[PDB]
């Protein structure tokens, strides 16, 4: 499948910045999650266990940004254990990746 090669003008995950956020890249819509799925759509195709490894690099920004930044708030509750679901990504991604069958939020 996909023997012949092809290409066209379009935006890719690389374009979108890390979870840290985008100033001009994507203001109106969310490029963080918007690509979160698309990244797994291509990866998951080959290996699922790796699907999470795709965004794993991006989500890192927030994953740490929270445990680090949020640390100021309390610093006690902030930890890889909490940061896992402390942020919104935990839920957000759960809405798209799960309700992907009908991505409308975007």
């Amino acid at each position: 499948k996909q023997q012949l090669q092809e290409h066209a003008p379009s935006h890719a995950n690389l374009d979108v910045k890390w979870l840290d956020g985008l100033r001009a890249g994507s203001m109106a819509l969310q490029g963080d999650v918007k690509v979160w799925m698309q990244n797994l759509e291509d990866l998951h195709t080959r290996r699922p266990d790796e699907f999470t490894a795709r965004l794993q690099q991006s989500t890192d920004a927030l994953y740490s940004h929270l445990e680090a930044q949020w640390a100021k708030q309390h610093g006690t509750p902030p930890t890889a254990s909490d940061v896992v679901g402390m942020p919104q990504w935990q839920e957000y991604t759960a809405m798209l990746r799960e309700r992907f069958a009908g991505l409308d939020t975007i």
